[PDB]
């Protein structure tokens, strides 16, 4: 997260760290959202590599023991059938991770609330991006969970030429694009939490920023629109 502020410990308790085994250590790669005590939602992109992955719930500082962590193995990964590694701008940047165990829910560990199917937000809707990603373009990961206020930008503006054009599809949410605040690599997979009827709900799974840089005026961060996937997400869980 470019241009963000440290989050309070308990603000975003559905945030996870997606980590891979890196020699004899574990490194953060992605975010995600805990959606069931045994299921995480992230981006397909985050699991293109055939690596050994773990989930961290209740994470605040990547490098220090918070006294609130739970560390859980990934038992099965289910990527969207239409995801293609070579075409992110096609969309379907969505994955569901089944965990090797159910996590215990407490103040640091809650489920993410998903929108109703089909739900589209109005332009300039109040949303936050969270995550441990890079804090400048070509910079380094954050140690503590960062948040940025990132209002939405509706599809008609986002798909205009001076924005993303045709790169962006109505299966995606765009948010931000001020030049100052963004998602950045390491936030892929994470949540875009948006305030609807006085409750924060996860409308976005972080997908991409510009090759030109993370914080680029009129290049909003692009999310997979969760409301487009609710039938698929339910259909996976009921059967897996
Ligand atoms: C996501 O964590 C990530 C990581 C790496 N190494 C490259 C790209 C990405 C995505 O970044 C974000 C901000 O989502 C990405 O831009 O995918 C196209």
């Amino acid at each position: 997260v470019v241009g963000g502020t440290e989050a309070q410990r308990n603000s975003w308790p559905s945030q996870i760290s997606l980590q891979y085994r890196s020699g004899s250590s574990w490194a953060h790669t992605c975010g995600g959202t805990l959606i069931r005590q045994n299921w995480v939602m992230t981006a397909a992109h985050c699991v293109d590599r055939e690596l050994t992955f773990r989930v961290v719930v209740g994470e605040h500082n990547l490098n220090q023991n918070n006294g609130t962590e739970q560390y859980v193995g990934v038992q099965k990964i289910v990527v969207h059938p239409y995801w293609n590694t070579d075409d992110v701008a096609a969309g379907y940047d969505i994955a569901l991770l089944r965990l090797a165990q159910s996590v215990t829910l407490n103040s640091y560990v809650q489920l993410g609330v998903l929108p109703r199917a089909g739900t589209i937000l109005a332009n300039n809707s109040p949303c936050y991006i969270t995550g441990w990603g890079l804090t400048r373009t070509n910079g380094q990961l954050a140690q503590t969970l960062q948040q940025a206020y990132l209002p939405t930008v509706d599809y008609a503006i986002c798909s205009s030429s001076s924005y993303w054009g045709s790169t962006v599809k109505n299966s995606m949410v765009c948010a931000g694009g001020d030049g100052v605040r963004s998602g950045c690599q390491g936030d892929s997979g994470g949540p875009l939490h948006c305030l609807v009827n006085g409750q924060y709900a996860v409308h976005g799974v972080t997908s991409f920023v510009s090759r030109l840089g993370c914080n680029v005026t009129r290049k909003p961060t692009v999310f997979t629109r969760v409301s487009a996937y609710i039938s698929w997400i339910n259909n996976v869980i009921a059967s897996n």
